[PDB]
């Protein structure tokens, strides 16, 4: 009864799940699209045909086909991000957590996982929706979308492999929520989309895309924004990378039709095995198959859209972590190790700069080096390590997001900006990595509320504050409860540019997040590269 | 007897002058060249024809023809730099102070006044050599040389106005010292040349020029070096500026001989009246007529000479003042005033940057602006003022000198580097100007030893320390008296790059003088300009 819901696509039967000494309802693995298999590989998604009978929605679906990390086999800190279910191209499903008893018409939050557009799953332990749904009495949805070449192979001109189909998967799931969430006790007029990393970039891309704007109310972006250097490519570069994928698999490169037909004959893992080979440079924080600026999903360049105010005008809440860069340095740059302090020699520093900014000429690499080198002390392995960490995080995450936040605030209806700088007491990664890319998510999803997970009492309190900010924002457009006597998170404005730290300490308001470095990344360096 | 000296050019009668509580011998206004007047204007100097009878050397000579500063009429802070004797093209004379009784063969120090190559006089109060000669028992010489167009009009190819004749004036005075100083009790084998501003540049130029190297033993350079951006021009630019001077004065421009013939008919003040109009830019710290890189005084470019070690290898002592820039900003940049704290608006900051780096393109100016702007606080008028002050000092004096010091020390025989950062207690210029271009000179010449000048006891001690460093370096190639127990001024080395502060506090040793900004000015910005 409470677990039996009739949707426009057919009936579903959910499951009663325990959560912090209570219970809520979960509907796991609801299909929202036709399986993008066989002749539908690389194609825009199609709506799921209605089914007869009762869909058993008591277990998580399959995860999409993706590269799996084996750098640290069995290590919890990496394995928590890997698919925990069987991989299949039959992967377009969503999950819903509903408070018990069912609300009449409550605020909806829709989670979009990150993972560089090449990886990610709705089913990770860290994305478990039950704590946030129960604690804040929201209807929490997690969608899925095709990643890698399956979601973002782009042969512009072709209707068979147009690009951005992973973004259209997200949209089709949002359309399903719009059509069906009322039957689960959600208000389709009060849907907040939120996501981290490529999920954060995606949230911003739906803000930008006209075809998406009317499918959600407001938006939260975590450590990602649509203008990130890794988050899109031109149609030309998307074409080049698709052809290089064919060449890597002895495909007929004569035409789009022959190349696509060849690529459709391959087992998914044959694509995944060569996926990294199509990148133009040795690089870190760069991903092969990402959204294309196509003229359809994106009418024009992102910069012209941002400048013109051509985007959904609403409220946004967004922010970054203190050490976004460290994970990518561990996995891809010389001298870093998870088992040492990773003091970086000057030689390794210069090597990391070139990997971190692979599109730069030598004059640009000199500019970056000078900006992040203390020439009184250039052989200090700690300053070299932290300098490189800052380079990666500033260029790839923080300054793109600050450029977005400043353009958006000129036209939007309310901006709230945060700086997450809490290092978790039980982190398994070494100290030098700081506050890592991805590690605010466990706080957003309420994991510190689980006593078995061994967070401190102050971390539980921080998680509860963060969940309440996010949910109050979703409900109202403001993370603050006015008439309350808690410290107030101020609006980010064009003039004062305020933001807060998120950590276990009493609130601090600051201004101009990393302004010095972001002037370099957002204004000076692009001018240097456009001149030379 | 003591005051009557027979030189190789004729007899000279000096005068007995009081110094503190004693006396010494002064030989003032001794001619070392034929008057460069009439058809000899712009020509290389020729040796002074010997005279019969006794030259009356009891009186300071005339000053060379030069622009006179009237910004602050009657103000001691500016008038102390203006000619204090009648100006005349008949101005190639030198002054000698001899200890009494006359020494056998003692250390010689030859002062070369600065003034941007457009101004300066051997006869200013602040250059009175009696205190140094008496206190340190050296023979102190001050020379003169033609400034402005009279010294540095350059029509390369012409033997009538070849350029660099002011530098040749200085050389001929050095040749005179070489030939005659033994008759005044000086050792011509132990001559130290020293100078400030254009005098410091000149000293470095005599180190570089083969025709100069055998006329002195070692060198001191104060707030100027031969590679400074204001200190020389190419033959094409000197020619351009010489033609433009003619155009300003309705001269025949058809040939070198016609132009020179025209310019030799003008009264000296007619040339001076338009001197500044030939500069290629609105600028500050740029001067119209300066040494040319001609292939004769300078065999090749200054950089290639420094790179290959094509220069005199000896000991050098050299340094800079904390606030080299402030004087030039006061005189030529918007927002500055001697009667206010001169807080600088952002608009005036950007104006000053363009005046300070006149040769830069827009990308270059953006680079300088970013390097010196605190973007957490860009509307702070104090920071804007101090930023502009650092830009001028770093670009024009400090970083060029650090480039010279690093290149020279690769081949030289001993380098001693100082940073003068004492603000005089009796300064008449306002506080914002700090430690001003030129204001270490009074300490080098022992003016704090005169009680009537109102220096503190500590400033007298500092002057005595500096005089002793300068004189002991001149005698031995090392400013320290070994076997003594004062703190030791260490050799600047390529590896450790040590320098000392010069102030009233006990001596501190530092390393890598303004290394962060001079990487910018010496390596990154010139690479940017050369690519753009
Ligand atoms: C020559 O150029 C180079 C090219 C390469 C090509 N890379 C490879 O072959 C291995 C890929 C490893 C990905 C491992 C992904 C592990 N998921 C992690 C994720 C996040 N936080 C992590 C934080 C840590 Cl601490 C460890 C793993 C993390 C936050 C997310 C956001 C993500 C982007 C993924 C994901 C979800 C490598 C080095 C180079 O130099
Ligand atoms: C917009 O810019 C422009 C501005 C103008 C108008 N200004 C001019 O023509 C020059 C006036 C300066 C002469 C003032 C000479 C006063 N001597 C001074 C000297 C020195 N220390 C000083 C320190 C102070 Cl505190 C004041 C005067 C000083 C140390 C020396 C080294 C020197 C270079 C000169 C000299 C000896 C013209 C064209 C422009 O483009
Ligand atoms: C309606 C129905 O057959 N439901 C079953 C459920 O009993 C079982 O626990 C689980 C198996 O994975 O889901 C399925
Ligand atoms: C002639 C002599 O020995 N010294 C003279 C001095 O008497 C005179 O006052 C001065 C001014 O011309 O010139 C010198
Ligand atoms: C500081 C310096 O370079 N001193 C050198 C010394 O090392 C060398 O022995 C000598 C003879 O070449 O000349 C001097
Ligand atoms: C050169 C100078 O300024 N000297 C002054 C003097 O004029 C003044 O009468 C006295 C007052 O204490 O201090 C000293
Ligand atoms: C949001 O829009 C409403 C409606 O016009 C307006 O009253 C309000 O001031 C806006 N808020 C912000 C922060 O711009
Ligand atoms: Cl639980
Ligand atoms: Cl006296
Ligand atoms: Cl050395």
């Amino acid at each position: 009864s409470e677990l039996l819901v009739n949707t426009k696509s057919g009936k579903v039967m959910g499951t009663r799940v325990p959560v912090l000494s209570s219970h809520i309802s979960a509907f796991l693995g609801i299909p929202f699209a036709e399986p993008p298999v066989g002749n539908m590989r690389f194609r825009r998604p199609e709506p799921k045909k209605p089914w007869s009978g009762v869909w058993n929605a008591s277990t998580y679906p399959n995860n999409c086909q993706q590269y799996v990390d084996e750098q640290f086999p069995g290590f919890s800190g990496s394995e928590m991000w890997n698919p925990n279910r069987e991989m299949s191209e039959d992967c377009l499903y969503l999950n819903i957590w509903v408070p018990s008893p069912r609300p009449k018409s409550t605020t909806v939050m829709v989670w979009i996982y990150g993972g560089g557009f090449y990886s990610g799953s709705s089913t990770l332990d860290v994305y478990n929706g039950k704590y946030l749904a129960y604690t804040e009495e929201v209807v929490l949805v997690s969608l899925s979308y095709r990643v890698g070449a399956f979601g973002f192979l782009a042969l512009h001109g072709s209707q068979e492999a147009p690009g951005n189909v992973g973004l259209l998967d997200q949209r089709m799931a949002l359309q399903w929520v719009h059509d069906n969430i009322q039957f689960f006790g959600g208000d389709p007029k009060t849907v907040t989309i939120f996501g981290e990393s490529a999920g954060g970039a995606s949230v911003g891309m739906h803000i930008l895309s006209p075809g998406s704007r009317d499918l959600f109310r407001r938006a939260i972006l975590q450590s990602g924004s649509p203008n990130c250097p890794w988050a899109s490519v031109s149609v030309a570069e998307g074409r080049r990378r698709a052809v290089e994928l064919g060449r890597n698999l002895n495909c007929n490169l004569n035409s789009d039709e022959e190349l696509i037909h060849c690529l459709r004959e391959k087992k998914p893992q044959e694509l995944i095995d060569v996926e990294w080979n199509v990148l133009p440079f040795d690089s870190i924080f760069r991903f092969s198959f990402v959204p294309v600026i196509d003229g359809e999903f994106f009418p024009t360049s992102l910069e012209s859209m941002l400048n013109s105010g051509n985007f959904k005008k609403t409220q946004i809440l967004l922010g970054v972590n203190k050490d976004e860069g460290s994970f990518f340095l561990l996995y891809g740059a010389p001298g870093f190790s998870k088992d040492s302090e990773s003091k970086i020699s000057r030689e390794d520093f210069m090597s990391g700069v070139k990997l971190s900014v692979p599109h730069a000429n030598d004059l640009g690499l000199d500019a970056v080096t000078l900006q992040y080198t203390d020439w009184m002390d250039d052989n200090n392995g700690i300053k070299n390590r932290d300098g490189l960490d800052d380079i990666v995080g500033d260029h790839n995450v923080i300054c793109p997001l600050m450029h977005f936040v400043n353009k958006y605030t000129k036209f939007g209806n309310g901006t709230y900006l945060y700086f997450f700088n809490h290092r978790a007491s039980n982190l398994v990664w070494p100290e030098w990595m700081g506050v890592i890319h991805g590690y605010e998510i466990e706080f957003v999803f309420g994991l510190p509320l689980v006593k078995e997970l061994n967070y401190t009492a102050e971390e539980e309190a921080l998680s509860r504050r963060i969940m309440h900010y996010w949910a109050t924002f979703a409900k109202t457009g403001n993370p603050n409860e006015p008439h309350s006597q808690e410290s107030k998170w101020p609006l980010f404005t064009t003039k004062e540019q305020k933001f807060i730290d998120l950590n276990t300490e009493p609130m601090k308001v600051h201004q101009r997040l990393r302004v010095q470095m972001c002037v370099f990344w957002n204004q000076f360096l692009p001018k240097l590269l456009n001149a030379t």
